[PDB]
């Protein structure tokens, strides 16, 4: 049907309609008579997979041959979402099994809709994870992802009397196409014990066994032939374990738990035991394997050479200690070459400033769990304060900031000074948010060791969050200038010489709108909503944190709403307003925020006044898949995060390739964004991280703004009196109190210049041809934001490697 | 190679090698270079599976086509074993597999040998219901296995210091390529939960829910291309199962526990309330399914002209009031009519009268996990006990007696009387087994219902236990007599004119040689230990138990040491001594029999005057691959039961077809086999079961025999001053004071007339002509313990369909 999509070839699409038919068959052990949508998509499935397998033979045995530099990227989460439609995308087979599948009588997109979302993270982190294996790939870089087989991943979300309620994602349960157990390579892991001393150094003795067994996922590059693995580690008991009988057979179960489920708090850090086994099951189990690969190439000083150690955050923080634990007790290293080799091997991207996320792991239970490793986690210390000591003199205060052990009622390791003593590289994930490190909660660390602090600013995969997600766009794109911009997005800038072109202008708007009548349907077909197609869509979605402001998009709303009240017969521009997200389980007030959210839209959307002009909407269970929905058909991406404290961003990224316009703070990437489409093009308000800071210097009091903002204090009277909870007059009273005397995030404060920036919006929207112009000026200069361009910044500022564009022989 | 493994066709052969080379490729993901021995294995397993698809598929729309009666085998217990050479056999492919995998440069039988056992039973009852589906299939029948499947079978035995140490049997481990996940399938299972009587009947409300999955596995006929299904059940949580959130997703391995692990304990009936939820998950899943196919051909007075369903022993008894209440609570049936179809559709098949192995559920458990089946029970035991009433006027104790309900410290359920009240026909498995339950325990039932009460001699499946493992055995007579006699025993008569055929005995023998030489070639590489291949083949092999005598074994062990020592000079007929099997973990007199025939081989394997001329061996592990290979190998089948416990065996007819004879008492089937072959031509021994009551009536003195035969007497002393045991002295005190004071089995009452037995065994095994003509007349006459013959009478007489040897088109 289009161009991007490849070709359909008559001899490839008589191919894949005889093995879709061998799978159904042999595979799934169906014929056409009792075969439902479910087994149409796994033999869909099977026969693209077939396809992947040379490929990914053949790279890896290339990688054996040439023996490059390997690249380790250790991640407690990867937000892969669906394989199938992404799968074919790479492989440039989308069309021809488009029309095998319509020979045989069936279509491809409702197939595609059976296929579970693998939601193995909670966001922004997990899924950074996913498009940068996806753009190693694709740049020819040997990598492997290393993480772990959650058999649940993040939680179903359901919204029952407008509450979350949480469900199991059973993500398994019909099997996985898409994975390759590996049974044979399975490693032991040792938990608990103690240390024995002996005359030849020390022994870690006495311990509890859990065996990790790998299971493989192919990760394909873009119509490279490059296919990439991403090897997740599961738990298993051994044989033995526990051996009255009966029990010790179901005591098995303790050991399996370490993989059991993701943990879904992205807000605060629980140093909670199960948590801590998890990530030392990942490091220990990669580490061997890693080890393993290297010496099937004795000497360990062309270990950094060889291979490179990416840490996603301070989770696989482990691996610092436990690499010193194997070159030391097991390889018989001297400790000073073994630091060396540890501090050029490994590196950490940091994800965040807030205090309450970073890992502070209570000595107690590393004792307990890990004896080795806090002895050496010790030695770290010591000889890592004795360099400070050198450096900076009598300087006892840095001292005690700089310690990895951090004193108090119960002594805790701090994770992230662990990590930036054993990395020759620490990252932040965008402009400000680097500088911020450097000018705060690392500023000791830069003052001792300025060379290691560095930016490599996030990027998504143009793959899945255009070509896949939004093919009308893709192909209007490729109609004037060529393919080529998938893999090299820079390419975007051409389209500048297009903003007065009166055809792409209309073939933008086009693609827009028919993007928008295609998720109304999906409204109403799956949840039976009624939404306004001509209504700008105004769409906040992401995780629901305060930092996130998702309060104020709740003010702003509450605003329109009362302002229509006010004056019903006067024209406003219809708005459908869309939020979404998960919340923490145990997040209070994220929980008490999609309360909020539900009972706005009780109110707004049954009011006969309003009509078609307001209607507030939360969208349940916002996962992958969802995203690749709603992001192609979204008018308005809220980025409205305190400034200072949203360290990137990727879904501000998605809404700006795929034709929205942003409103947004100068938080995060939103900074560089403005940057590259330039200030007039982007809808920035509100205060700089200087005005947060003057605010904070002179003390915050929400009172000011409450007696001095007239449509503010109507709102909080609202809240307070009941308006949107009459049978539960108090229901929201947390939230008020929260905003008036303990809001760390000063709602308020932003709220004056949110509102009359939202003026703005509105006005050009009601000018269809100058909205669409500025959108083609964000599409254009989206290009920095590749995952490609981040990729090729790791390898060549941290990795030491060259990316390739150039193919493998298929 | 040889005949009767079919035809290597040169188009067949270049098929099977370049599907074998595609599923190494796209299924393994592997290539010749990396492949490792198992990979090989599940390549060939996927090749031969391939083969088995058309006709699963077309078997089971034949059944819905041509809607016969359908028979259901319900069983807790599968004992499956191997299933790639099975599968080869019964499609004539096992030639052309041996050849395509010899032209790829591969030994099959060292590929055969990677497979794991589907340890899936304890022994007898779960091999029978396993030798029943192989016939079930060859004959023709709508045949369905239904059982649980166990993530963990039977436990792995290792010996150590000669004690059995029991580890986890985790046969999924590698995958199982012969079953198909049914995901679409899962049917709800109910527990716990109360009944509320309202204006329209009983009603079982607030239960707690287990999902059923259910796993089909095909089971292929002989030669007819017909391929029948074994459904077994996995327990899955529902999704919101128990929904902090952690705990919550954790807890849902308390639901998934129900099909862990296989109860070894075939000794002694423990009431625990995982056991019951295993009975009422197999029960409740299987009769919906059996319904829904019902349904799916309202009025169930047909039910019984379509339905069968087999009870294997009183393990799914629960069958019984759960279809009443399915019949009566759901589909609104009245009482009496419920029940006719009840009885009509179910029958009980007894496998033991040991009382201490009968199921006597305490009221409690049932009370507060099955509710209303215990109002129903009680209904039904009411009904019962009126029409006892009435057939037998005044008699009080019989109603006692025959009472579904047990008065006293706790009240029980007798599972039995349920069974017998419930079915239209009980079985037992050998003439002699069935006389005793008419005239014992169940008596009172036999009077009240005679034409209930029935026998079926058990049998063997002679593909897997003739043409499998003794290919030899199997060549040699169809050189005579053809191929028709492995679906038709009865033909194997057709040997007697061939008694005195020169060339035959020859032949015979000589297989029995090769088939020895190979067993002692198996001990020497996988447990190095020594055997001289000449010496006389002594075997038993069986679960320990009290009742099995293999202490009697040891008695004689000792005799023949004994003597030796007195007489060292003197000849000796050499023999190999070798016992194996399991002993339930819980059954302490059970594993210090193990202990003391480890501790016998230790002395008597390293004393120099010996020499080769007596060998002590305990086979470690036995199980169903291990039976393969050992009964092939034997000379003497040791099947010495105490008169009246062993209800049939089934070993003595494997050991019977294969060319060993047999030393044994009067007791199950032992009687039926010395009547087929003739008494002159069995080693019979001991007292009958008229000679045990009569002791029983005198009381049983063991010091009599003590006091007045001197050999035993030296035995007994040896035993407790620690001849067997230097170091622990007092070690098998347990067993002196057992033998001596609270023995059961009368252990010292046959020891005369067994020692005596033996020694004319010894008498005939010099004269190797005259041994093998006997083993001739043995084999010749072994065609009625066919399992084809067994599965022909229960389709006549007791579920009334015919079977048929036709062919299905391929
Ligand atoms: O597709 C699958 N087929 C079989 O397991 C199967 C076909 C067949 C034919 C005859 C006899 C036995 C047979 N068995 N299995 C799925 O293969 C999926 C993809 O690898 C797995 O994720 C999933 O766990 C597994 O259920
Ligand atoms: O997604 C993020 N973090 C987590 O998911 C997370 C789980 C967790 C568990 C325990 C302790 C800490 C934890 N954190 N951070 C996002 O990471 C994204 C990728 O860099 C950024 O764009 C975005 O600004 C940032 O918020
Ligand atoms: O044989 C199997 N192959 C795969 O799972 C597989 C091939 C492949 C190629 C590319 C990408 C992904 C891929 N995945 N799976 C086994 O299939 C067996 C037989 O059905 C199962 O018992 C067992 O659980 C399962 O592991
Ligand atoms: O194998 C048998 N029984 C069991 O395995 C068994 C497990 C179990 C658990 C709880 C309660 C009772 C239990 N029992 N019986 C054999 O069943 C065989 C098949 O009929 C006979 O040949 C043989 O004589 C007989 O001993
Ligand atoms: C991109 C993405 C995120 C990250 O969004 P932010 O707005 O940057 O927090 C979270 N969840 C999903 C499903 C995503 O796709
Ligand atoms: C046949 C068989 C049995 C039953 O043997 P009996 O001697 O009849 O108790 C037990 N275990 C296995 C593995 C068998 O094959």
């Amino acid at each position: 049907q289009i161009s991007v999509r490849g070709l359909a070839g008559v001899e490839n699409v008589t191919e894949l309609k005889k093995n879709f038919n061998r799978h159904l068959h042999f595979t799934l052990v169906k014929d056409r008579n009792v075969a439902t949508p479910r087994d149409y998509y796994f033999a869909l499935a099977h026969t693209v997979r077939d396809h992947l397998v040379g490929r990914w033979i053949r790279t890896q045995q290339h990688y054996y041959e040439k023996d490059p530099k390997r690249i380790y990227y250790l991640s407690l989460e990867f937000y892969m979402g669906r394989t199938l439609q992404n799968t074919m995308v790479n492989l440039a087979l989308e069309n021809a099994c488009d029309e095998a599948t319509y020979q045989l009588g069936l279509d491809m997109e409702e197939l595609e809709e059976i296929e579970e979302d693998a939601g193995l993270g909670n966001g922004g982190l997990g899924r950074l994870a996913a498009c940068f294996l996806d753009s190693m790939a694709t740049l020819g870089l040997a990598a492997y992802g290393y993480g772990i087989r959650y058999e649940f991943g993040i939680f179903n979300q359901k919204i029952c009397g407008g509450w979350q309620m949480e469900e199991a994602d059973d993500w398994l349960r019909y099997g996985n196409p898409w994975e390759k157990a590996r049974p044979e390579f399975t490693l032991p892991v040792h938990f608990y014990g103690r240390v024995e001393h002996t005359s030849q150094g020390a022994k870690w003795v006495d311990t509890q066994v859990v065996l990790a067994m790998p299971y493989d996922t192919p990760v394909p590059g873009y119509r490279n032939n490059v296919v990439n693995t991403m090897r997740l580690w599961s738990a298993k008991a051994p044989n033995d374990f526990n051996l009255g009988y009966i029990q010790a057979v179901l005591d098995r179960n303790l050991a399996e738990n370490i993989s059991r489920v993701l943990y879904p708090n992205d807000n605060f850090f629980e140093g909670k035991e199960l948590r801590l086994k998890q990530e030392y099951f990942v490091v220990a189990a990669t580490l061997q394997d890693i080890i393993r690969r290297f010496k099937s190439s004795t000497n360990f000083d062309a270990f950094p050479d060889k291979v490179a150690i990416q840490l996603n955050d301070t989770h696989p923080s482990l691996a610092i200690p436990e690499l010193m634990r194997v070159l030391v007790d097991l390889e018989r290293l001297d400790w000073d070459k073994a630091w060396e080799v540890t501090v050029k091997t490994c590196a950490y991207t940091n994800h965040t400033v807030l205090p309450e996320a970073l890992e502070r792991w209570p000595v107690h239970l590393l004792e307990t769990l890990l004896p080795r490793h806090l002895q050496i986690i010790y030695e770290i210390n010591q000889r890592f304060l004795n360099r400070v000591a050198a450096a900076f003199p009598g300087d006892v205060d840095r001292l005690r900031r700089m310690s990895l052990v951090e004193e108090g009622a119960v002594k805790r390791i701090n994770m992230a000074h662990l990590c930036i003593a054993g990395s020759h590289a620490v990252n932040g994930v965008a402009r400000i948010h680097s500088e911020i490190l450097k000018k705060t909660i690392f500023k000791d660390f830069y003052e001792l060791e300025p060379h290691k602090f560095q930016n490599k600013t996030n990027g998504i995969t143009p793959r899945r969050w255009l070509v896949l997600c939004n093919p009308g766009l893709a192909e209007i794109i490729a109609e004037r200038i060529g393919e080529e911009y998938i893999s090299d997005l820079d390419q975007l800038r051409k389209l500048l010489s297009y903003v007065d072109d009166e055809a792409f202008i209309r073939d933008v708007a086009k693609v827009k709108q028919e993007n928008k009548l295609k998720f109304a349907a999906y409204l109403e077909r799956e949840y039976k909503v009624h939404i306004n197609p001509n209504s700008l869509f105004d769409v906040q979605v992401k995780r629901i944190h305060e930092y996130k402001r998702q309060l104020l998009n709740c003010l702003h709303v509450i605003t329109l709403y009362n302002r229509i009240k006010k004056e019903p017969n006067k024209f406003v521009v219809p708005r459908t307003v869309m939020i979404g997200g998960k919340a923490a389980p145990g997040y209070h007030m994220a929980k008490m925020i999609i309360k909020l959210i539900t009972a706005i839209g009780d109110v707004v959307n049954h009011d006969p006044v309003v009509g078609d002009r307001l209607r507030v909407i939360f969208l349940e269970n916002y996962r992958v898949s969802l995203a690749e929905k709603v992001i192609p058909a979204a008018d308005l991406s809220e980025q409205i995060s305190t400034a200072g404290t949203e360290a990137s961003g990727t879904g501000n990224m998605k809404f700006m390739l795929n034709g929205a316009l942003t409103i947004g703070t100068m938080d995060g990437a939103n900074v560089e964004m403005a940057e590259e489409a330039g200030e007039e093009n982007f809808f920035i308000f509100g205060m700089r991280v200087e005005d947060v800071d003057r605010l904070d210097q002179r003390g915050y009091n929400a009172q000011e703004y409450y007696d001095r903002i007239p449509e503010l204090r109507q709102i909080i009277e609202q809240l307070s009196s009941g308006f949107f909870s009459p049978k539960q007059p108090d229901l929201f009273k947390d939230i008020v109190n929260m905003l008036m005397h303990h809001d760390r995030f000063k709602v308020f404060a932003d709220y004056e210049e949110y509102v009359k920036c939202q003026e703005r919006v509105s006005a050009l929207y009601k000018n269809p041809r100058e909205w669409t112009r500025m959108v083609i000026r964000n599409i254009a200069t989206s290009g920095k934001f590749s995952s490609d361009r981040t990729i090729a910044q790791y390898a060549r500022e941290i990795w030491g490697v060259e990316p390739s564009r150039q193919r493998l022989p298929a």
